[PDB]
C-alpha cells in the first residue's frame, strides 16, 4: 500500500558524472565510454550568450582547453565535436563504470528521474514530467547545467534529458542527449518564455486508477461521457485534450478496476466542476499529473483493495 | 528554482542490497562487510532461531550465492556471517532518528532496487512510504559527505496502509512488535518545525502571498498549534530556524503568526510551491541543503 513520487534508483548515472570546465565556465558532463556529453554553452562566457557564434567559438579552441575531472582524476580530452546543442568530448579513458545504455527523446506527459549535480558530483535525485509546454519544473541551481534525466528498465539506463537552462517563470528547459532541445527554445539568452501550461490529462486519469487501486473510489459516479463532450470540458480547465491513444494505453487500468475509461472521465469531469470539498485523493489536495500510465502499473499492486 | 521532494543519491546503498530467502519468506537484505542485517522474521524467536542452521539462509548478490557461515540476532534484526565481504561497502553509520527527521528509502524486492524516494518520521513513529509484498528489508538512509547513514529497516505495513520499522540495530521506531497482532498507528500530528521550513522555502523562491505584519508570542502560537493537530513548536525549533529567519529577513514568530492565519482561514484557492496542503515533510536543513547546491 501507499503511492510515492518515486525516482529510478540512480547508481548507474552516478558512476557517469563528470566535471568539464572550459576557461571561467564549470558544468556537469555524461561520460559514456570514451565520450563526455555536456551542454556546447560551456564554451560560452556571460557576454556570447546574447548571440553566441558556437561554431565560430569552438574552432578556437583546442582539445587542452577542456579540462575533464572524474572524482579526483583529470581525463585527458583527445578530441571534440559539437552535435546540435551538445558538445561531445572524446576522452583518453572509457569509462569502466558505463551501463548498459540508450539515447530515447521523450514526448510531454512522459516521466523521469532528474539526478541533480554541481562541479560532477550527484547531489540529490527526483521523479518529474516532461510538461506539455516542454519544460521541466524542476529543482536546479547555477551549476547544475549537465544534469540528466533518465529512466531505467530492466538493467539499461535511458537517457532523455540534460539540463541546459532556467526560463524567467522558475521553470527548465533542456535537451535529448543528441543536443535537440525539447520545445521551442534556443540555448541563447533570448526574450523566450514558456508557452501556458497544461495538465496531463492521461496521467490525472491513471492517478485516479491508482488511488482505486488503493481502495479511495469516493470520487465515481454513475455517468459516463463521449470522448467529444470529456474534451469540450477538459480544455475549459486547461486539461489537455485527451486522445484515443490515451484511452487504449488506459486499457490494462481499466480492466483491473472495471471501471470503463469514459466512466473515469466521468469523474474527472465532476472532479473539475466540485473541487475535493476538503477530501484528498492519495494524500494530495490537488489533481496529480506525473504518474503515467506505466508508471501507476508499475507501482501499484496487481490486485485491487 | 524550483523546490522538489529530493532523495539522496541511491548508488552507495545500491550496491549492499541482496536477497534473503528462509524457506518460503524471501525478504532483501544490506550486506556491509562480511555481514548481511535483515528482518529477523525472515525465520518466540529464539526458540525458532535455534532449529535454523547456516545452509537454511540463501543469499543473493546479484547472480552470486553468499555462503552463510553464522547467524546471530540483535533485537529484531538477524545477522548473518558471511563468507565474502562486500568489495562496494561504503563508509557507514547506524543512527536512530528521531520523529520529524527526514531519510530517503531505497525500496527493493528479491534483493534488487526499484526505486527511491525520501520521506519522514511521523509524530506517531509510522513512515508513510510506499511498499508492496516483498518490499522488507529496505532500508532509510542519509549521506552526510561520504558516509552513509543507515537510519531505518522496512518490517511491516499496519492496517492503514502506513509502515513501521526498526533501526539497524533491531530497535522499533513507535510501539511496534514484529508479528501478527492487533496493531494500529497512533494519531498522527503535523510536523510544526518542517512546514514553518517549507514556508521559508517559499519566500526563498518568491512566494509572500501568505506573509503579514504580525507577530506571535510563542505560547500563544502553540495554544492554537494544539488546536489543529500540530506538534508544539519549542525553542530548540526556533533556535534551528534561525539561519532560514535571517536568510529571508522573516523573524520565526513572524512566518508562526503567517501559519497561524494558514490555519484559521484556508489557502482560499491559493497554493504555496505547487501544494494545496501544508507540506511537513521537508526539514530545515533539507530546505537550506536544496537551496544551496550540497553534493556528495
Ligand atoms: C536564469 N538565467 C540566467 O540568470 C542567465 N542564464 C542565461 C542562459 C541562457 C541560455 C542557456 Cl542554454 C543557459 C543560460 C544560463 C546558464 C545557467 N543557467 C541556469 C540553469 N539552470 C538553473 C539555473 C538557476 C539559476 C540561475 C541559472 C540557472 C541558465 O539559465 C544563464
Ligand atoms: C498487511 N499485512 C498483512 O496482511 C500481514 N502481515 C503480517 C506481518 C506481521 C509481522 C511482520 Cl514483521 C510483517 C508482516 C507482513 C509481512 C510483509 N508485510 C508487508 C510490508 N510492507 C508492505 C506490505 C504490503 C502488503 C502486504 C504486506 C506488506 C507485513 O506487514 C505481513
Ligand atoms: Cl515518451
Amino acid at each position: 500500500s501507499g503511492f510515492r513520487k518515486m525516482a529510478f534508483p540512480s547508481g548507474k548515472v552516478e558512476g557517469c558524472m563528470v566535471q568539464v570546465t572550459c576557461g571561467t565556465t564549470t558544468l556537469n558532463g555524461l561520460w559514456l565510454d570514451d565520450v563526455v556529453y555536456c551542454p556546447r554553452h560551456v564554451i560560452c562566457t556571460s557576454e556570447d550568450m546574447l548571440n553566441p557564434n558556437y561554431e565560430d567559438l569552438l574552432i578556437r579552441k583546442s582539445n587542452h582547453n577542456f579540462l575533464v575531472q572524474a572524482g579526483n582524476v583529470q581525463l585527458r580530452v583527445i578530441g571534440h565535436s559539437m552535435q546540435n546543442c551538445v558538445l561531445k568530448l572524446k576522452v583518453d579513458t572509457a569509462n569502466p563504470k558505463t551501463p548498459k545504455y540508450k539515447f530515447v527523446r521523450i514526448q510531454p506527459g512522459q516521466t523521469f528521474s532528474v539526478l541533480a549535480c554541481y562541479n560532477g558530483s550527484p547531489s540529490g535525485v527526483y521523479q518529474c514530467a516532461m510538461r506539455p509546454n516542454f519544460t521541466i519544473k524542476g529543482s536546479f541551481l547555477n551549476g547544475s547545467c549537465g544534469s540528466v534525466g533518465f529512466n531505467i528498465d530492466y538493467d539499461c539506463v535511458s537517457f532523455c534529458y540534460m539540463h541546459h537552462m532556467e526560463l524567467p517563470t522558475g521553470v527548465h528547459a533542456g535537451t535529448d542527449l543528441e543536443g535537440n532541445f525539447y520545445g521551442p527554445f534556443v540555448d541563447r539568452q533570448t526574450a523566450q518564455a514558456a508557452g501556458t501550461d497544461t495538465t496531463i490529462t492521461v496521467n490525472v486519469l491513471a492517478w485516479l486508477y491508482a488511488a482505486v487501486i488503493n481502495g479511495d473510489r469516493w470520487f465515481l459516479n454513475r455517468f459516463t461521457t463521449t470522448l467529444n463532450d470529456f474534451n469540450l470540458v477538459a480544455m475549459k480547465y486547461n486539461y489537455e485534450p485527451l486522445t484515443q491513444d490515451h484511452v487504449d494505453i488506459l486499457g490494462p487500468l481499466s480492466a483491473q478496476t472495471g471501471i470503463a475509461v469514459l466512466d473515469m472521465c466521468a469523474s474527472l469531469k465532476e472532479l473539475l466542476q466540485n473541487g475535493m470539498n476538503g477530501r484528498t485523493i492519495l494524500g494530495s489536495a490537488l489533481l496529480e499529473d506525473e504518474f503515467t500510465p506505466f508508471d501507476v502499473v508499475r507501482q501499484c499492486s496487481g490486485v485491487t483493495f
